[PDB]
């Protein structure tokens, strides 16, 4: 269709605006991306621990990025960063009272968000749409289908 | 799905790259957007004429933009800009030999492009996909469904 790139970008920009507004309403700002992922990981596996190294592996990111991410999670009060008692070179992450509230709020938000967004759309229609995208991606990438 | 905005943007960026590479191969660079639209309009209605004012109305753009667009079409050698003989305040646009070659090349390109992109996708699947997008747009816009 005419002006393919402008129309697609106008839609994603709209969606970004929607998600940002919805997130603020549920007080789960900054949890839409990587912060959310790690908070929900901590919350759902309290048996286990997560070092900064574990964070890198879990999100497939470099040390420097992982380090920036966890420092900002701490800034936000979601986690405390405490070196290993046995070896003070390993940094372990622990969800705070606030990070735990944020976790239970984020789960609700994602449920309500999907209910709202996906109202009037079937599992079959999703499957169809997903296939058309995948086929489009495959037709216009060729040997570069490593994505 | 996780990282919704990053995944959508990575796909549109890919598509932009594809279209740019495909356009260069068919020598119809700069015709992907507004230039194409006006060249194909000129080519398909040689009976009629197109002023800069007609260009504004046809593309729903302001005078200043229309003026920048046609000056760049002239720079590219697709058109000649010649004031009305009767009234030298009306500017009329005329497709050149080159603009006409470009027009017949652009038509081929769009046919091949769609054949390639839409291979392995049915009219029903398009209709489905279109409905899911429209419903998504409607669910996440509400009163701002003026798009
Ligand atoms: C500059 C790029 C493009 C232009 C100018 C363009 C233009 C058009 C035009 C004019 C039509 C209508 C043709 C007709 O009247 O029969 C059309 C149809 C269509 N385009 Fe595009 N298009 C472009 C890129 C794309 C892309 C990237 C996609 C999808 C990846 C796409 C998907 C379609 C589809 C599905 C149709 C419907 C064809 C039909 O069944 O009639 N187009 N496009
Ligand atoms: C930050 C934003 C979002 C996050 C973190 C996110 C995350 C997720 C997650 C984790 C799932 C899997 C849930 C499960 O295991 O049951 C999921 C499913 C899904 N998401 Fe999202 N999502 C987001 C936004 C969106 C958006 C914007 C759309 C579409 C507009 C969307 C469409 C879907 C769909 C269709 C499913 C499939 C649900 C199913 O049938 O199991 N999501 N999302
Ligand atoms: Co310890
Ligand atoms: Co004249």
């Amino acid at each position: 269709m005419e002006n393919p790139l402008q129309k697609a970008r106008i839609l994603v920009n709209q969606l970004e605006k929607y998600l940002d507004r919805y997130a603020k309403e549920y007080d789960v700002e900054h949890l839409a991306g990587p912060q959310g992922h790690l908070v929900m990981h901590l919350y759902k596996h309290p048996d286990k621990d997560m070092s900064i190294k574990d964070a890198e592996e879990i999100l497939h990111i470099s040390k420097s990025v992982a380090s920036n991410l966890v420092k900002r999670m701490e800034k936000n009060g979601f986690i405390a960063i405490v070196p290993s008692k046995t070896d003070k070179r390993v940094k372990y992450l622990y969800l705070t009272h606030l990070g735990k509230q944020k976790a239970t709020q984020f789960e609700i938000f994602l449920e309500k968000l999907h209910s709202t967004m996906l109202a009037g759309i079937t599992k079959e229609e999703i499957r169809t749409t997903k296939k058309v995208i995948r086929t489009l991606a495959k037709n216009m990438a060729m040997e570069d289908f490593d994505s």
